[PDB]
């Protein structure tokens, strides 16, 4: 008698009907797994710093939680982890970089409670009573990103995390195409995949082409340059460093960097000597010899840029003639603050470097990249996540184009329970879900 699985549940607690705050619960009989535990920055809400998922359902069932599996070190994947760990004790699995960044987050909140970290890579197989869990490298804007593969007797449940495909990224950004093909060939029962850019035809612009266009843009800047991006966009940061070196500009960080210091020590960045300067040293240089990378005190870049624009920032403000490169991907949640910030910058006499119409810059696969993942995985059932409802619908259309049966595509809201019993996949239950608002 071999152990066989009977009942599966997939429950989004965050990351659907929105693009951040990923958190997906998978249950296989009496074992429960949490896939990601992200935060989201507040929508144009009052006195809120961050929003995290309501995990009451997990707390009610906490004796069954076997682990928290983190795909990558960005706030969309790990921003709620410290808050989850206050409520429940479970092991935390993630790549070496992901684990280091979670530790830094715990340290920043002065949480001294013991945590069971377990570093994993693409050769790790974690064995539980009901299932085994394996991992594969993905391409994203932070290295050491992993997809998660839960092996069941019905086939695999694959969670992509956030990903794209771009042959100009290498090393710790290279995707495990052969391992992914093997997972697909062996049989995927359900694919849970990132819908963020599912509305956008084609492919993301390759990062080499982006870097070349950034060079051209930056070369035209006559005064100071401020780059606004996520601290977790290591690709963009590296590009800025490269370009600064070529243009004889110094680089200074404005924002909490913790992430950079940790990643540099682990060897993730290529940094010229004498390139980086402390932020208090910037006013000592000519304006045309500095780039400031402004990533946000809390990790939210547009808030920091808004402060600078309105001359409200504690450390450094915008001045007339400054140029702004906004390297962020707008969401519905953010479109008001972005619009307001752009207006504030123009009022302040700053120059916003235009979007190139020929460039589509994102960290998430556009249609053809999502189709590539669908065609490699060949899932039986499909659950588009990480998106507003319209993105999830666009992704569902891609799945149907690739051959997924339309009746096997599930469009879910937070708290919905997709369930399988070996006979039928249903959506017939809801659990508690929602937004927990966090301030200072
Ligand atoms: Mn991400």
């Amino acid at each position: 008698i071999k152990k066989k699985n009977k009942d599966i549940r997939i429950i989004p607690l965050g990351g659907v009907g929105e693009i951040a705050k990923n958190m997906y619960i998978v249950e296989v009989d009496d074992e429960m797994f949490m896939l990601d535990a992200g935060l989201m920055f507040p929508e144009d809400m009052l006195g809120v710093d961050i929003v995290i998922p309501d995990i009451q359902y997990v707390i009610e069932n906490k004796e069954r939680l076997k682990g928290i599996f983190l795909t990558h070190g960005a706030e969309h994947a790990i921003g709620a982890v410290s808050y989850v760990l206050e409520q429940i004790d479970a092991p935390v699995y993630g790549s070496k970089l992901t684990i280091a960044l979670v530790k830094e987050a715990m340290k920043a909140r002065n949480i001294k409670k013991k945590v069971r970290y377990y570093t994993v890579n693409h050769d790790s197989i974690m064995r539980f009573k009901n299932v085994n869990v394996s991992f594969f490298n993905t391409t994203h804007s932070i290295p050491d990103s992993l997809g998660v593969c839960i092996h069941t007797s019905y086939g695999s449940i694959v969670y992509t995390g956030e990903f794209k495909f771009d042959q100009s990224l290498h090393g710790h950004y290279a995707p495990d195409l052969k391992r992914m093909a093997e997972i697909g060939d062996e049989g995927v029962f359900a694919l849970i995949s990132d819908s963020t850019e599912a509305e956008k035809p084609g492919y993301n612009t390759p990062e080499n082409i982006i870097e070349h266009h950034m060079y051209d843009a930056f070369a035209k800047v006559k005064g100071r340059l401020i780059v606004s991006c996520y601290a977790s966009n290591f690709v963009r940061i590296q590009q800025v460093l490269n370009i600064a070196s070529q243009l004889n500009r110094k680089v200074s960080f404005l924002g909490r960097e913790s992430s950079f210091n940790i990643a540099r020590k682990m060897g993730y960045f290529d940094i010229p000597k004498d390139l980086l300067i402390p932020i208090n040293e910037v006013e000592n240089y000519p304006k045309n010899e500095v780039i400031i990378i402004a990533t946000g005190m809390q990790g939210e870049p547009v808030e920091a840029l808004s402060q600078m624009a309105r001359k409200k920032h504690k450390i450094m403000n915008i001045e007339e003639g400054d140029s702004i490169f906004l390297a962020i991907t707008a969401s519905a949640n953010m479109e008001v603050i972005i619009a307001d910030t752009l207006n504030e910058l123009v009022r302040a006499g700053a120059h916003i470097i235009p979007n190139n119409k020929k460039i589509h810059a994102s960290s998430h696969g556009c249609m053809e990249e999502l189709k590539m993942m669908l065609n490699i995985m060949k899932p039986e059932y499909f659950v588009p996540v990480q998106g507003e409802f319209k993105m999830q619908i666009a992704h569902a259309k891609l799945a149907a184009e690739t051959g997924v049966a339309p009746e096997k595509i599930f469009l879910v809201e937070k708290g919905d329970v997709i369930s399988y019993n070996g006979k039928d996949m249903i959506l017939n239950e809801k659990v508690q879900s929602g937004n927990i608002l966090i301030d200072g």
